[PDB]
């Protein structure tokens, strides 16, 4: 329960950092290179899962990512609220015909 | 080469999250994009930063109070030392005051 408040304090700190144009150095302080790389790759995974055109072998090759992480992210995406999903489709699939 | 593509992919995440905050979708986005263990780590890292800036606890004392390992605290202290002065001063204002 207190872990939850601690998480929310991070969320609020980062909100305020974006407001003050300090988000880039804050994220450089708070995340390791491997975590930042994972987040960048997760964006690409979410995009391709929302697109829904690739097979599992194709996802692995296109994304340079492992099946275990793709599988878990797909469940997180399934569980996401439609308010978020529709916004992500708008953003991450913005070029798709 | 790898590295420059990774940086662009990172910036894409930074923009996505910026826009999620603007649309009040940051919490569901971060629930999608991070695991429970990663969120817990970030909450703990805020406390580590806070206590390093406060400068009252020893690092081993910080270990017990935060349930954290020495390796994590030592690494965090280096990231904090490397951070730009503008960020450090803002953190002191928003976390400690
Ligand atoms: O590797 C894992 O345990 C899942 C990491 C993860 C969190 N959100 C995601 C979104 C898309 C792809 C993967 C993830
Ligand atoms: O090694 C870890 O567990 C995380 C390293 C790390 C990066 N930025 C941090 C900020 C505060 C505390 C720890 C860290």
């Amino acid at each position: 329960e207190q872990r939850h408040q601690e998480w929310l304090r991070f969320v609020d700190l980062l909100k305020n950092a974006y407001q003050n144009d300090l988000h880039l150095p804050l994220l450089n302080l708070m995340l390791t290179p491997d975590e930042r790389e994972a987040l960048g790759t997760r964006v690409r995974i979410v995009e391709e899962l929302l697109r829904g055109e690739m097979s599992q072998r194709e996802l692995k090759n296109e994304l340079g990512a492992g099946i275990a992480t793709i599988t878990r992210g797909s469940n997180y995406l399934k569980a996401a609220p439609v308010e978020l999903r529709q916004w992500l489709e708008e953003v991450l699939l913005k070029s798709d015909l």
